[PDB]
C-alpha cells in the first residue's frame, strides 16, 4: 500500500442521505383534474 | 511569365490557420438532459 | 513518441516574414554627396 486507502478514508466522510423513496406514489390526476367544493357542515 | 505569380507572392502572406479538428466530437445529448447534483463527500 | 513533435506544432503558428532582400542595393553615395537643383522647365 503506497498511500491511504479509500474504506479507510471513507470513516472521516459525512454521507449525502435521501428522505426515504416511496414507490406507490402516483401523480394522481383526477384529483388534480376535478373542481372541489367546501360543505359548510358535512352535508350536500 | 508577365509578373509575379501565386506560388511566389504567397511566401509573404499570412495563412489563416483553424484550430485542430476533432472527428469524435459528438452533442452527447444525455449529459444535457440529465440532472446533476452534488455530493458533499463522494457518498450518496 | 511521448509527446506531440515540433514539425507538427509548427502547423498552428504564425512564421515571421521579411520583405524581400535584394541584393544589388548599394549605398550610392555619390548622389548624397551631391547638390541637387531644381530646373523651372528642364532647361539649364
Amino acid at each position: 500500500q503506497l498511500a491511504l486507502g479509500d474504506h479507510a478514508a471513507r470513516q472521516l466522510a459525512n454521507a449525502t442521505k435521501t428522505a426515504p423513496q416511496l414507490s406507490t406514489i402516483t401523480p394522481r390526476w383526477l384529483t388534480h383534474l376535478l373542481q372541489w367544493i367546501p360543505v359548510e357542515a358535512g352535508i350536500y
